[PDB]
């Protein structure tokens, strides 16, 4: 347990599910960490959710998953301490880049990104998801808005919840029901509301689509929420009328066919993360 008195709060980094995240400095053995604390309006229910989030995160020990560095001492107000990811949100990060025209033509720091770097980003996500699958842990909300970027394009999977204003349009809300990220959801999750490792694979396919789009458009962006939900009914009925995300400009056909396998009607035909990682790290380099 880490004494709260060793922390110096510096700036607000954003909201989390049941708290708010601040950049902090630590003097003891100028190190920067990210610290989540309870929101100023926190109730008994928020505190309970916060304590359970600490327990969930203590399960997670992988280079491409966020890690809990410590918690505050029992007498202190509740805090969670994690790595400060210098480049922040992956969706906002990729939105600030464009695909390079000629390979290895720019100066260091140019706002461009290469096709092999897009594969490196997606491979790291697949490796973190492979790890969660070995714990039989189901994420339930994989998307670029829930991934973080550190130095040298290192990627960690995280989970900031479904209540942030910046991504409100990514969730479907009906009074009295669970909030749903429908444009990332497998057809069986839309229809029956339960989540599995195989539906995490489907969401990974959408996340991979996002990366190759450089986060320039929402999945199914020209269709309404109601049409996205009806599309799940067309997967169920299986009469060849369902529709899929289109091939991104940066995406060659061979990689697109892997994305299409993530969206198979049958869960067992979707590729495991071990095979998705191997394609992105090796086969995708082929000409
Ligand atoms: N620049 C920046 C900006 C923000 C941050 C941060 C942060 C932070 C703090 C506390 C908890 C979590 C979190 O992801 N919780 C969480 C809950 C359930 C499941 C999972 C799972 F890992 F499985 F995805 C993760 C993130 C760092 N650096």
């Amino acid at each position: 347990d880490f004494p709260r008195s060793r922390l110096r709060f510096k700036e607000k980094l954003g909201e989390g599910q049941f708290g708010e995240v601040h950049l902090c400095e630590v003097d003891s053995p100028p190190l920067l960490v990210a610290v989540k604390i309870l929101r100023p309006d926190a109730t008994k229910n928020a505190r309970n959710d916060f304590l359970k989030e600490v327990k969930i995160m203590s399960r997670l020990k992988d280079p491409n998953i966020i890690r809990l560095l410590g918690v505050c001492v029992q007498d202190d107000p509740l805090c969670m301490i994690t790595d400060y990811m210098e480049n922040g949100d992956l969706n906002q990060f990729l939105s600030a880049h464009q695909l390079e025209d000629k390979a290895a033509e720019g100066a260091p720091g140019d706002p461009t990104i290469s096709y092999p770097m897009l594969l490196h980003v997606a491979a790291q996500i697949a490796s973190g998801m492979r790890y969660l699958a070995t714990l039989n842990f189901v994420h339930r909300d994989l998307a670029t808005r829930n991934c973080l970027v550190g130095e040298n394009f290192t990627i960690k999977i995280a989970d900031f919840g479904m209540s942030r204003n910046l991504y409100a349009g990514d969730y479907y809300r009906v009074q009295g029901r669970a909030v749903l990220p429908i444009r990332w959801m497998a057809w069986e999750c839309i229809l029956m509301g339960k989540f599995t490792t195989a539906s995490d694979v489907w969401a990974f396919g959408v996340t991979l689509w996002e990366v190759l789009m450089l986060c320039r458009a929402q999945p199914f962006g020209q269709l309404t929420d109601e049409q996205v939900i009806e599309n799940a009914g067309e997967f169920f009925r299986d009469q060849g009328r369902q529709v899929y995300l289109s091939r991104p400009p940066a995406c060659p056909q061979g990689l697109y066919e892997l994305m299409l396998r993530c969206w198979s009607r049958e869960s067992e035909q979707r590729p495991p993360f071990s095979q998705l990682h191997r394609f992105l790290a090796e086969d995708a380099l082929n000409t």
